[PDB]
């Protein structure tokens, strides 16, 4: 951690929070120079592949994406060799399924959230056809608290089980380590979907008791897009099967069949996204300086001042009451108007915030809506621009 | 996206700070980066970030432009419709997705013809869908330059249900007459893939002429892009067949608890969100080759190789691939006897020559030629005359030096 102010010192290396309030953090982030500066890095002064090539090229550039594998492993408590890199979360996602696959039959049982976002409902849908499964959905509330006891029921007999730590519609923090503790107790593997709490709350493989675990840079950790991150716990290497092979993956080949090569390289077919994980290793000491905790108290101070501001307006917000349990995300409604003119009229006003279904659709359903409006944030977003976007909000709820 | 006055590989050179400091002979494994294109990505992260898919606001329908702009840039490189275009990391991605979205196609014993030359990318796949469901993998006959015996060829697609080949060998360096294996696959009714890795952004690389069902490249290569961007195209007749690999966010139009309904092409493929900056950034590379032009780069390259190839013969060390440089890119691989290529590799590093040594991810094109390895020199339009000048100095150097 470093001595800076928040939010103002994480600003000034934002540019864009000189021309916008910039309220949907959990589609992406903003960038800070920092950051970027540590890709052109790359680009400009040791631009070349990986994979120890002999020449002082390869060299510092290998030596640089082993170093950023390293950066992630520590940032979620995980071993080296345990950190694959990919696209995005959802990549990730589908990894797991796909890798997993061959590990089931008929009549094994999946269990998931109700809230998932798209890339965590698919993948097992898809799945659960294929091979004949039961896919199950813990019970919970439309605040999106889950049954803790339906959820012991339900993983009793689970071959695995998929949770998202916090939702992207609802904000809603879920108790991800009770769960994981609930299936190692009843012998199912644990996925994490941890898009939406990388980088804004503490995400750590042991702890959480996760066997595979997804994240994107893009999103709290500050990094770019691109690039992905798919933990996969030690006990699994010789049981996952890599759906992608080629390039770098192998140890031998002929034209008769080929042997793979150890983990991570074995999970990972082809030139790496290197500009992209010394990008996502910047982010993350760029996260490392502020601090977590920090991240974490500027955003719980944000959504405490705005859930009261709309309490004010009388306009209803979705997710948890308890704010202990309510991440950087509040999703809301105006009576009697279509988000999408929420978020236009917020535009105008330099405003950014997101409408629609935000690739969760079984939460719309659950709730009875066709969307929200969705105000999320991250630690260089202020109390001033919670003030200027109340009352945007409240000229809107006075004009009707 | 059109041509300039300009001088290669000078006016070149001057976007590149690197090529100040080393001879940058490492291109097959991936290219120097212009700063127009670190620019261009540098606007996007600091100017207009957001994510796409037509969000309400600015940002994101900015960004939204810049992305729809980028794949129609890419598409129009290549000949394809907007449509077919797929963003994925890379080329080894783009490969696999064709092997995993078309592998419900295949019953036991269809056949699956292939080079003996091919990438690992371009191999494993296919190995893997032939194991699992009992399928005939084989390969085309050729000799030991890469010349590919088009009688064979004939021979083995007749009957395949899918034809794989890399355009350019990144370990010999030979030009396939892709043109003509295309027309073999249509008229004999199989699927053909194409893997463009090397050949994309060093010479033309159309999927019409081709005939081209399924192409993959890298932007990190040739095109002059960032690393994390590939591209798979997918031509339409075969949007009712390809399975997508990858689901979830972007990919839908309608998802309950039972089940889910896909969006139509190219989104349907494309899961979760996007590189946007690479997509950006190849969109950039393909520009600044654009201003340049495809003619321009595959004649100086020419000029590099004719050199290099004809100092090495002088010099006595061995090189491979095809002697009828018309049929040769701008790829040479050699080896000193006597001398291991990675020794090789470390003498050249030590006069700021960067090479790359080893198998290059072709190990049956080194199982072939009964040799371990070979040092590699590849080049771009940046690369001079000057620059194997000295290269063919140290060289020399070298081999009297043994
Ligand atoms: C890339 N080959 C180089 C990395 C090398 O030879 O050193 C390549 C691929 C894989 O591209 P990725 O971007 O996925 O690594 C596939 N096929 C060919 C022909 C080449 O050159
Ligand atoms: C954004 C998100 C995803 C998908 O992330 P991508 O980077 O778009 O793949 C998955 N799950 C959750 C909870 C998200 O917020």
């Amino acid at each position: 951690m470093a001595s800076m102010r928040i939010p103002e010192d994480v600003r000034k290396d934002i540019p864009l929070t000189n021309e916008v309030i910039y309220f949907d953090n959990t589609a992406t982030s903003l960038t800070p120079k920092p950051v970027v500066e540590a890709m052109d890095e790359y680009y400009l002064k040791y631009r070349a592949n990986v994979h120890r090539g002999v020449h002082r090229l390869s060299q510092m550039a290998t030596h640089k994406y082993e170093e950023s594998r390293k950066i992630v492993a520590d940032f979620i408590g995980a071993k080296f060799e345990e950190i694959v890199f990919t696209k995005n979360t959802s990549e990730s996602l589908n990894l797991v399924a796909l890798g997993l696959g061959h590990i089931f039959k008929r009549g094994d049982k999946i269990v998931t959230t109700p809230y998932e976002h798209h890339s965590d409902l698919l993948p097992w849908q898809r799945l659960a056809t294929k091979l004949g499964l039961k896919l199950e959905f813990i019970e919970g509330d439309d605040e999106g608290n889950l049954d803790l006891s339906d959820a012991e029921k339900k993983i009793k007999g689970a071959k695995l089980v998929a949770v998202q730590h916090v939702s992207n519609a609802l904000g809603v923090i879920h108790e991800v380590e009770e769960l994981g503790k609930i299936a190692k107790d009843e012998g199912a593997i644990f996925v994490v979907d941890a898009a939406q709490s990388a980088g804004h709350m503490e995400v750590n493989v042991k702890k959480l008791h996760a066997d595979f675990l997804a994240f994107s840079g893009h999103k709290g950790p500050m990094g770019p897009t691109g690039i992905g991150v798919l933990y996969i716990r030690e006990e699994f290497f010789d049981t996952f099967e890599p759906p992608l092979i080629g390039g770098g993956t192998i140890e031998d080949v002929s034209l008769d069949g080929y042997k793979l090569t150890e983990p991570p390289e074995r999970f990972e077919a082809g030139t790496p996204n290197i500009g992209g994980a010394i990008g996502l290793a910047a982010g993350i000491r760029y996260i490392e300086r502020i601090g977590l905790g920090r991240i974490e108290r500027q955003e719980h101070k944000l959504v405490k001042r705005t859930t009261e501001g709309l309490d004010e307006l009388e306009v209803p917000w979705y997710g948890p009451r308890n704010l202990k349990k309510h991440a950087g995300v509040v999703s809301f409604n105006v009576p009697g108007l279509h988000p999408h003119d929420v978020a236009a009229i917020l535009d105008d006003h330099s405003i950014m915030v997101r409408s629609g279904h935000h690739c969760a659709l079984p939460v719309m359903k659950k709730l009875g809506i066709n969307g929200t409006v969705r105000a999320s944030f991250h630690v260089y977003n202020s109390l001033e621009e919670v003030e200027t976007f109340l009352g945007v909000m409240e000229e809107l709820v006075k004009g009707l």
